[PDB]
């Protein structure tokens, strides 16, 4: 199940946001260097916090990414299926992804099992959908961009090393 933007009373976008060619063959996780959470209100929290931060101090229009992950094993919608995340601040590579947000830092500490099993069941879904190809790969934002230190989760992409379709 998902929490919707008006589920957790997002702010609209500060202005429009272009749509995202579908389907989509990459699949990018970032951590969300926020504190992470265990419960829905909490995760709710966050949530805004981030959509606040993205919009007031990096001055994107909205959230920059398409779905948060919450450690208690929710999938949190940003900017969602359909809408072009700003996860890499970088066209080319935002223009063919879509961006799973994990809440927490993750250089050290580990997702929880929730987060990880919800991971898979929001890969499946989104193929199920025709969001993502079947042939997708799901990679790291520090592989991406090696010079970015916001990407360096670590802990966080370790956890995936050896799903079938990381890379
Ligand atoms: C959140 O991070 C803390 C470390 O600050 C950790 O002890 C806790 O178990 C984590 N909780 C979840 C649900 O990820």
């Amino acid at each position: 199940d998902f929490v919707e933007r008006q589920q957790w009373l997002a702010q609209p976008p500060q202005k429009e946001i272009p749509d995202l060619e579908l389907p989509v063959g990459l699949v990018i996780a970032l951590p969300t260097n926020s504190e992470n959470c265990s419960t829905q209100a909490i995760c709710v929290l966050r949530v805004r916090l981030l959509q606040t931060y993205d919009i007031e101090s990096s001055q994107k229009c909205d959230i920059a990414y398409n779905f948060l992950i919450g450690g208690d094993g929710n999938v949190y919608v940003g900017r969602g299926w359909n809408k072009m995340g700003a996860h890499m601040n970088n066209i080319n590579y935002d223009s063919q992804s879509l961006s799973f947000a994990y809440i927490g830092s993750f250089k050290t500490i580990q997702p929880s099992a929730k987060q990880l099993s919800v991971t898979r069941l929001l890969l499946e879904r989104g193929v199920k959908l025709g969001k993502i190809a079947p042939s997708y790969r799901f990679t790291a934002s520090s592989k991406l961009m090696p010079s970015v230190t916001d990407f360096k989760a670590d802990a966080l992409y370790a956890s995936f090393a050896n799903w079938t379709h990381w890379s």
